[PDB]
């Protein structure tokens, strides 16, 4: 699956254990944003695939980018996997009523990854 992912979490540290997660999982086209802002310069410059997003972060956080994302004409229909945190438990019924795709906890390691990412390609047909 020839996909270029986005991955946005403003720990850098985080960022970067979920770039070697992918790549253990055969996906090598990953960037990284530090924030919501940061993600829309990227996502504009075009060819993403899949966005795995943490919900906490400054500037704009997980769920206004996901509602960005979902009311852009061309973006719409484009995956937002959320990422929460142990520390708190989120609003996810505006999660689910934005249309995020799925959800997953981290820390999470590849074979949880790669379960979630599974069930989503196969939901949405991809
Ligand atoms: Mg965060």
């Amino acid at each position: 699956k020839e996909l270029k992912f986005l991955v946005v979490d403003d720990f850098s540290t985080m960022r970067r254990i979920v770039r070697n997660l992918l790549k253990e999982l055969g996906f090598n086209n990953v960037e990284e944003a530090e924030d919501g802002v940061d993600a829309l310069n990227k996502l504009q410059a075009g060819g993403y695939g899949f966005v795995i997003s943490d919900w906490n972060m400054p500037n704009m956080d997980g769920l206004e980018l996901l509602k960005t994302i979902r009311a852009d004409g061309a973006m719409s229909a484009l995956p937002v996997l959320m990422v929460t945190a142990e520390a708190k438990k989120e609003n996810i019924i505006a999660a689910a009523q934005a249309g995020a795709s799925g959800y997953v906890v981290k820390p999470f390691t590849a074979a949880t990854l790669e379960e979630k990412l599974n069930k989503i390609f196969e939901k949405l047909g991809m």
